[PDB]
């Protein structure tokens, strides 16, 4: 029973071993349920992850009159056609900044959308006027007025178009291919984003009833269709998920084995983990990982769209180096000022240099436990894995940005022998 | 009585018209503060700002056995002699980085100093290498532990010493002034910062009785002296005050005359203003600008250290040309990173590009009201002047940052006749 | 016939208007020459470009003891059967980087290559590591000596391997399709570039023999074969050649149709050539551009690899938006200082701002003729257009740069109807 | 004698070990002979470097009609009086953009001026803007034509004005010095460069007649003169060829004692070379350093203005730092993409990353020898002692930039015991 006020507890120094299993991905769960809003009849979404942003999509639908299910298999039912309300309130989209991938199915759905304009978020720059000019792409009128994008279709409904990226986005990309799925006619998404959640919406959308093609590459084209119907979809499993817990074994110079995962979503982090010295073997759906009594390599990283080193495991790599043999130069291009995780590992005893984009880590034998503060639901796992190779204890405060990010991290580490406790808020 | 819950709320499309008193400087006086740590007879700090950095200096004293006395016209005296704990605990520290500004002064007097290592601040990267390793260099023993810088003067106290910074910094600067004032023997500061907080606590420094030579340029050279005694001195004024209120009165296309200021501390301000079409007059402690009717020119600008154009100016600049005449190119070189403020501005219909360091900047006529969210106690000021150019209503939330910053933002304004309300949390 | 001291004069102020044809890939064109050293058989390339990287890579085979012949219909015969000689001399490589292609192949090959490690290019940081890094994954063993890059295979040959690009690389991808063609066992190449002349590369390496496939996509799998044949093949056309006449065109507000080219492999381009007012149609093999005398509107860019646009029009689109209406960004990823034509055009009157990897261009109506210098065999391409729009005349030196990355400009742009002239050195 | 196809060949190996005399500064005798177009009587400049660089200026100042005079002690005499044409031509500019420096005293002494714009420098972006700018707040109308900046002062002459740089320029305060010594009034330029050159020309201009007082802090005022005199001036000390041959020292392990110099001019890069393990002794006008055979341990580097760490040495301490013990981070924050040296480097072995304008240096214990290109006047010095570091032989190329910048630098690396000779083109 997780509450806004929990802390972390690690005593470091445990080398991990043992199994668990892998969730599904966070962030195809949230585009897929925004796409349930695309149905006529009933979308039941399964291996959803138990984490925070699931349950403020939950709630977001909640505002507009949509009362989703949560079964005792913990699967969530939602039959969109009770909405009232075709608005995404502020209240909710200032909390989390997806929740903007409502916009392109209930414009294309229904019509009309108010979607509140996210504002700034503490990672770095995150505009969405690709996510605008697309749906303008598609015959849709847009103005910004009172905070909240107001999209009208035209009479007729959308239109399919070409669109062309300029940056690589995925849930722009997500977006489009929503609106896209519902369009009159042939849409083509030019420079799309390849990360397998996008892959994961198509495959969604397509046991919907549409016709989306291409996803995963860099092209994909849509054949719009009338109406689409409610199915049983299981999300994908969770690439970031995956690859923090092969780092935590890997930073302890222990091992782990993760079952229900795919090592072909995530192969430049099983490289990189390689370069650092791991042992990794896998299977179609297991991952297992074993340091066999070394201490990491320090590895160079560089951030980008898949299928390229992903920015949400830049930090994780960081806590990794920062008690690795050598020194390893950690590099974004995606969010280039993404390090917070740093200067909180530097009050346990980092060794990091940052200048601009890169930072330069040079491993020590162990880090310094000393209380700390996350601030990123993704990259504050860094934090967790710092406690796990830190010289006595490390208190972690603002526990609630992890638990958006993260299944109960610390229950799935008590089961690789992690020492680590949740303090109810 | 302000409340962490307080928000305001702003009717934009008057313009300025009227005259304010400038406060003093709220980063002349948190060094000045922890200068008085030094002192073997009580120092009372005058001309204090009324804002919450100083609530929360004052509350650091406290914890450490020091009570302040503030007197009817809230002056500060503190008398540091009843100091009881040498500890400046992370409770507090996680709070206010500034008060890493106790650790110099602290050492130098008592011969020890246990000072919580700042974490992270999402301004941007914010290291304090330079502070430990300049104590070093006068032969302080200095280990981390347990998240806290923990420091021991040699036997003797700390000697006079050479130290180059790497960087400018400001407290850092500070840091090493305030040690340097009771050491042993020369110290030499290289490559110091210039900014006139700096010459103002080495004023005081010297009104107490000490000899320090040179602030304001890039050498300052320190005699250690045996004690430090008690004076009663006025802070100067705050520059980054007067710079926001003369921007918000060129915003709006209105006028103000500012009061108990001083022209010749923000003379890359008045020149951009005059740039944008600002008329200027100035006496020896005050400015007038007057639009006379006209927008503001969009102008470029550039952070970097005094007497550069400062970082703590750079997003009022952005609120001005965000409703200027032109395109304004707006770099950091200080915090590259540092442009939250541009994210909740394109929710009011900004039209800004960013690009890493650079913003680009094209003006429309007026901005649209929304909610929006402060983040940073210096930088969020320019919410406060871009609902002074919405059209209709601007709600600000999470004003506590901005009180951290301003004294009384809004009774300023309202002198000048803005719109604008605190509604109570 | 071009000489070293070659000059171009320029006058201008005249709408383009007529048709030329596109010449075939350079940048293909390189990566088939190197790979004929694969076959066993004569290979002919045909559908070369007259220019002098074609002719350096000649005397680079020259160097080796492999003398191709060049038929009276300018097609290129290579029989790598009397190479005498496994090194690419410094001589030659320091005149072009783009010689490393023949590490791959020579290596793969003859088990073994010396190939002068390439120094500084004026462009920016253009490291080789991924190159050395790649074929390491098959099995080389690469020492770096006398400023050779010094490579042997293992005993019986490259092995088959996997290897992951952590940065995009084109001819990294080219070098190691090439060594992998010839390998042991199967290759898998992930996050591939997908740039045309890659998969024209393996288009031309199937001809021959080979087992390629996935080009195109970012995962390239290759089934090394024991040896490969000849073949006749004709090198796709030209994408940037292309690009830069239509850009030519349109910056005058003039027309121009290209025939023996491919709208489907610069389509980033074609639609910001739409987004500056052009009017464009296309066939299976021209592209027509008409301004209708319209002066271009001022568009933002952001080069990325292949398919988004690229680096090598980058310059181009600077002098396009340098008399266009408004204002435009353009944005590096791949060269983030690739700049030096801005500072020529601020000689004609550009008004330009450069800060780190962003150009803002502010149009005006027309440059102002002066003398220019040539630096970059593909961007320089922009300085010739920019004396297409600038008063009186433009005399631009060192156009030895601009006759390696493009046939005959002066002579093409005569039949738009320019007043350009070679200047024989 | 040399000559532009000069190459220099160099034996690595050997610690360095004598005495040397430091020659007067090429940055201090650029503008003073610019301000001898100030003056009615003739000035003779003396402690002149001999390098090409001053050549250069004479040959300028012949174009103009004005004939320096090298008197038996190698000292110039300029009589300004005998000018005939007010232009400084692209011909030479082209070659030398610091050719600049005459703009603002030609302009001031003469009513107008024509000086080529410079173009690209492949050190990275030079504008020239605060030039132009700065001097139009003098009063001056300018306008760029042909490629020339055509610069005209107003009835009677410049006119005292003020000034404030947005980026430090060195020869941009010098510019403005030189032109507001003879304009009516006072003029005040703000942020002004602090280089050592700077003062040494203001105290020429003073010995003059002029009257500049602050050089050597942010803020220079000058109060005009109608006319200005002859003197006799030498030049003070270069602090980047002192700089330069303690690193060549430092980085073989030797020793070097160096006359005529001033330590208080580099106090930056004597506690760097102090950090890398040398032991320094000064005295008024020497300075002597000792590695004792010792390796030098990795330093990192952050350039900026004077007085903290130059530019014109980074890429000497990148040559230090590639064979030290130890990783050295490489920070450039004035012309951030000067890395042509790294690219060299490698080619020897070297393991340099490079992101952005930072270098990671991985030191070895020796390099190897290979050929390699100059391209820099100042920083490819860096190439020379890489050569002094390497195994067997390193032939530089283009040394004729290196002639730019150093007075006979095999000549002087000879006395110290460097085996390297200079092979005639
Ligand atoms: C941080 C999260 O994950 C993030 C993950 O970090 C990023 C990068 O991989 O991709 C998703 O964000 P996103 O879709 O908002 O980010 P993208 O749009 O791909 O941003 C990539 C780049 O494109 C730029 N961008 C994006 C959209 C747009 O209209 N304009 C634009 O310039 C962004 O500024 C950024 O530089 C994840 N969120 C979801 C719901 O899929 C999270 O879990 O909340
Ligand atoms: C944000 C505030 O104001 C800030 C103001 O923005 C900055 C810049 O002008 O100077 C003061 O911070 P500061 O002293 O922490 O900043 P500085 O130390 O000058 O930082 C300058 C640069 O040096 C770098 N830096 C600084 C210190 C150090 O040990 N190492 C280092 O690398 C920083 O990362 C930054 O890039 C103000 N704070 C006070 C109490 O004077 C505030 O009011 O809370
Ligand atoms: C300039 C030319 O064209 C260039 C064109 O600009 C670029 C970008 O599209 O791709 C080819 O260069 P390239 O293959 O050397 O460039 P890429 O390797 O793709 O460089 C992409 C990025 O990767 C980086 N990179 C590349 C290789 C490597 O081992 N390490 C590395 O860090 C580079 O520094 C750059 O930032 C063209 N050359 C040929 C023969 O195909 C030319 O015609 O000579
Ligand atoms: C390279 C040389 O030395 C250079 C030395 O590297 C630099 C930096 O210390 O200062 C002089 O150049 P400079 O005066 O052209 O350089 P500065 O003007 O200080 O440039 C500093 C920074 O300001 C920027 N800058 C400068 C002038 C201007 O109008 N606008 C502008 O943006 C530049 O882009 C650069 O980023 C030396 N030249 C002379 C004659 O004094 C040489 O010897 O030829
Ligand atoms: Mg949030
Ligand atoms: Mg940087
Ligand atoms: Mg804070
Ligand atoms: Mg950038
Ligand atoms: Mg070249
Ligand atoms: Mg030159």
């Amino acid at each position: 029973h997780h509450h806004h006020m929990d802390k972390l507890i690690i005593t470091g120094g445990n080398r991990l071993d043992g199994e668990i299993r892998i969730s599904g991905a966070k962030n195809s769960a949230l585009p897929i349920l925004a796409a349930t809003l695309l149905a006529d009849t009933p979308v039941t979404v399964c291996n959803l992850p138990h984490l925070h942003d699931i349950t403020t999509m939950i709630e977001l639908f909640g505002r507009m009159g949509v009362q989703p299910i949560i079964d005792e298999k913990l699967n969530v039912e939602v039959d969109a056609s009770s909405i009232k309300t075709l608005v995404a309130p502020y209240e909710l989209v200032k909390t989390m900044r997806a929740s903007i991938l409502v916009l392109g199915p209930m414009l294309a759905r229904f019509g009309e959308a108010e979607v509140a304009l996210p504002g700034g978020c503490a990672i770095g720059s995150r505009p969405v006027d690709l996510h605008i000019r697309g749906l303008e792409a598609m015959g849709a009128q847009i103005e910004v007025e009172g905070g909240y994008i107001k999209a009208k279709a035209p009479a007729g409904g959308l239109r399919g178009g070409h669109f062309f990226f300029d940056t690589v986005s995925v849930t722009g990309t997500e977006n489009l291919m929503m609106a896209a799925a519902l369009a009159n006619g042939r849409t083509v998404l030019q420079n799309a984003a390849r990360e397998p959640e996008v892959v994961d919406l198509a495959n969604c959308l397509n046991a919907m009833g549409a016709n989306v093609q291409g996803a995963g590459s860099d092209t994909i084209v849509i054949e719009g269709v009338k109406r689409l119907g409610g199915a049983r979809y299981d999300v994908l499993p969770d690439r970031i998920e995956t690859g923090t817990y092969l780092v935590a074994a890997a930073a302890t110079g222990g091992r782990v084995k993760l079952k229900d995962t795919d090592p072909t979503i995530l192969e430049a982090v099983l490289q990189k983990l390689e370069e650092a010295g791991a042992h990794i073997s896998t299977g179609s759906n297991w991952i297992e990982l074993d340091m066999k009594g070394n201490r990491p390599k320090a590895v160079n990283v560089r951030t980008a769209p898949y299928p390229a080193f992903p920015t949400d495991m830049q930090a994780q790599f960081i806590s990794m180096n920062a008690v690795a043999e050598g020194t390893g130069a950690v590099i974004e291009t995606v969010f280039e000022n993404r390090f917070m995780h740093v200067y909180e590992m530097n009050r346990m005893g980092a060794q990091i240099l940052v200048e601009g984009n890169t930072a330069i880590v040079t491993g020590v034998p162990k880090l310094k436990g000393a209380p700390v503060m996350a601030t990123d639901l993704r990259a504050s796992a860094s934090l967790v894995i710092a406690g796990l190779v830190a010289e006595g204890d490390t208190l972690i405060d603002r526990i609630y940005h992890i638990d958006r990010g993260y299944e109960c991290i610390e229950e799935k580490l008590q089961l690789l022998g992690a020492k680590i406790r949740r303090v109810p808020g």
